[PDB]
């Protein structure tokens, strides 16, 4: 009879991409180191599906150069191994991923100059990718997240502009639609959902790395403000965790953060809650 369930963070760049993954347990504040990522990749996303944890997409800045990833790799915490899955149909580097009941649906991204609008799903039971219709927008450096069964592609980066647009996609109906465009301009912002409220945190508007945070009511239709991160970031990892709102690293135009910080709302209170073992921007992150 043991605990308890950890924030996992796969992947990332500091001087190059990463293979780094490790968990952290916040009941306890600590930090454990687990096996590698098959190949390094920053900009990959994480999700996590039935206990297991994937990696999708992403690129490997290495001594040997640069390759954009399609690549879709399950990390088992009970035998502490990855394997290759099925790969998607393009490479998507700088992507969001957001899960519905267990199919992962890929968005946007990047191959060398191509900025995807293209969107595709994953069905584990059969190991399968499959397009869907392509967002309205081409993003790179997109937020995604899940609100009652409805897939939200927040920011990003559409080849010219960096956008403070966010658009909506209806499974039921295979379709997108624009939904109110966000406060501020943000690309590689941190999204999530929590408490009915999808949340963008950071990112990149342009010119500065931010430390504003905004969140999206679906009822009132409106963004509005919160308290803001004590750091600006860009290309942080964002999840939740028991009703709270964790940002894990990320780039602030000067440094590397290993700043990991928690939101709770009833307070609307940041807090510094511990360090990365290394500094690091562009890592997936997932709980389990
Ligand atoms: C081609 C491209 C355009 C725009 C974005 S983007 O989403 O709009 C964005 C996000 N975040 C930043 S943080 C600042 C920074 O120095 N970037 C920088 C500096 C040197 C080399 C590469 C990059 C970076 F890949 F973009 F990071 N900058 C961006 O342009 C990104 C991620 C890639
Ligand atoms: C939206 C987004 C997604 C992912 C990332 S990211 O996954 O963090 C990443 C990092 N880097 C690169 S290019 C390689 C490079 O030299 N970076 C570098 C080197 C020195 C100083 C500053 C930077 C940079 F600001 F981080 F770019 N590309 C990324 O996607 C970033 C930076 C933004």
């Amino acid at each position: 009879p043991k605990v308890g369930r950890l924030i996992y963070t796969a992947g990332g760049y500091f001087r190059q991409s990463l293979s780094y993954l490790e968990a952290y347990n916040p009941s306890d504040g600590t930090w454990l180191r687990l096996a590698d990522l098959q190949v390094p990749r920053s900009g990959l996303a994480g999700c996590v599906v039935g206990g297991l944890l994937y990696a999708v997409g992403g690129r490997n800045n290495s001594p040997d150069g640069n390759t954009d990833s399609s690549a879709l790799d399950c990390y088992n915490p009970m035998t502490n191994q990855w394997s290759p899955c099925a790969p998607m149909s393009v490479p998507r580097n700088r992507i969001g991923v957001g899960v519905i009941d267990g199919h992962i649906y890929a968005v946007g991204g990047s191959h060398g100059c191509i900025h995807h609008n293209s969107v595709e799903r994953y069905e584990p039971e059969r190991d399968e990718w499959h397009l869907v219709a392509p967002m309205l927008t081409r993003r790179i450096g997109v937020g995604v997240a899940v609100l009652n069964r409805l897939l939200y592609a927040v920011g990003g980066f559409d080849g010219t502009n960096r956008l403070n647009s966010a658009e909506c996609y209806y499974p039921e109906r295979n379709e997108w639609r624009m939904i109110t465009a966000m406060n501020t301009i943000r690309s590689g912002a941190g999204v999530c959902v929590l408490h009915n409220c999808i949340y963008a945190a950071g990112g990149y508007d342009g010119q500065d790395q931010l430390n504003s945070v905004e969140r999206y009511d679906v009822e009132t239709e409106t963004w509005t403000f919160v308290a803001p991160m004590k750091h600006r970031r860009s290309a942080l990892g964002i999840t939740v965790h028991q009703g709270r709102i964790y940002v894990l690293g990320g780039y602030d135009g000067h440094t590397f953060l290993d700043s990991v910080e928690c939101y709770d709302p009833d307070t609307d209170t940041w807090s510094e809650v511990t360090r990365m073992t290394s500094g690091r921007s562009g890592v997936g992150v997932a709980v389990t």
